[PDB]
Formats: structure tokens, sequence, C-alpha cells
């Protein structure tokens, strides 16, 4: 069965279930989202796949829950995707806090319709 | 009167966002020009979706009625992205024709700058 290949909006969705649900069971794994030439902001960035991963570990991601309450995902250049995230975040079992995120999706390049995060923006609003 | 260095994709996003928010205030009817073809365009609503190109642009902002516009900036960032273009983070308050001052969650997409996105949603229509 061949079906036409997802929309922005779906491969943004789908980035968004894939990244949340991996911050929950294994966050150890979350760099695989990321090449050279991404950068991580969680407050300077830190760049590329090692750097974005000690960044990662640094922030002890235990028993992460999360409740997205919108996605925006739209077309950007170079056939990226940009994504807007609303949502609540907890970390080690402690309150529910609102944030958002800013990704931008980017063809990998190897691989059709793979995409790799060229950019992660989040901000709690607690914080702002 | 001199060559500076290019300004880093921060400066870029923090000008930007300056320039827009204050011609949202100062004249709405001239933002579409930040605008081309590909892009995109969400003002919040009820969620509702964007629009796409300069002449539909122009047409939901005017719809917007943009009047008295009370902005307050409490957050900018912003980084290089694909092809040298910035992505731009805002979080902020806006107030438009004397209501409510509204929590926002925002981000642009400026490419080599001209907008190619602009997603805009109000808190208060997501949480």
């Amino acid at each position: 069965m061949v079906m036409e290949k997802p929309s922005p909006l779906l491969v943004g969705r789908e980035f968004v279930r894939q990244y949340y649900t991996l911050l929950n069971q294994a966050p150890d794994m979350l760099h695989r989202f990321y090449g050279k030439n991404s950068s991580y902001v969680h407050a300077d960035a830190v760049y590329g796949q090692k750097e974005i991963h000690r960044k990662v570990m640094s922030q002890n991601f235990t028993n992460c829950h999360t409740k997205i309450r919108h996605v925006d995902a739209h077309a950007t250049l170079n056939d990226g995707v940009v994504v807007q995230v609303m949502g609540l975040l907890s970390n080690n079992n402690q309150a529910l806090r609102r944030f958002m995120q800013t990704f931008v999706l980017a063809p990998e390049g190897s691989v059709a319709n793979k995409f790799y995060v060229h950019n992660d923006i989040f901000r709690y609003q607690d914080e702002v």
C-alpha cells in the first residue's frame, strides 16, 4: 500500500510525539535527533551532537511528563519545517510548567523524508 | 561612515522584532511588505489556520484591526538556521485596541531580511 507523503504538519506533529516520548523514556538517546550544525538552547546555545548530548544529560531528565496543548508546523526555507510547540512539562515529579519550544527540522540529506533537528529552542514561561 | 561586522543572529532577530512591533503600531497596513509568496502567517484566533502569501497576509492583518497597540517584549532569542536564515522565538504581552493585555508565544523565520514564517499564538486560546 502506497500513500502520498506526509504534510509539514504531519511531519511536525509526528516529530513532537517522538521527541517528548523519548524525553520521558530514554533522554540519553535524544542526541540522535541532532547533527553537526544543530543548535540547542534549553543560556548559551550548544552545537553538534556531542555537546547537545552533554547538555541534555546535565539536565537530569527523570520521569519527564508532557502535555502538548498546541503544535503549529509550517514548510520553511530549503525544504525545512518550522515547528512551534506550546505545552506543559514536568521533570523529577515536580509541578507542570508552561513552555514554548521552537524547532527547525531540516532534511537530513542522506535519506528520503528523513529530518534532523537544526534548531531546538525551549523556554519556560515562569522564568520569563 | 564605516564598515561594521555583520550582526549576529541575535541582533538581527532583536532588531527585526523591534521594527515589526513598531510598525504593527504605527502602520499595520505596511506589515505585508515583510512577506513573500511562500510566506506563512497566523495571529491567534479560534485554533485558526495560517494564510500564505503577501496578498492574503495583508488581508488578514487588516481584518485584525491593529490600533493603539501596547507591546511588551519579555524575551527574544534568535539563532542561525538553514541557508543563513534566522529563527526567532518571541515571548511577551500584546494589547490591541485598549483591550486586555494578553500573553503570546511567537516564532519567526527570517530569510536573507524578509519573513518566511510568522507564527503567533495567544496563550489564553491554547492553555
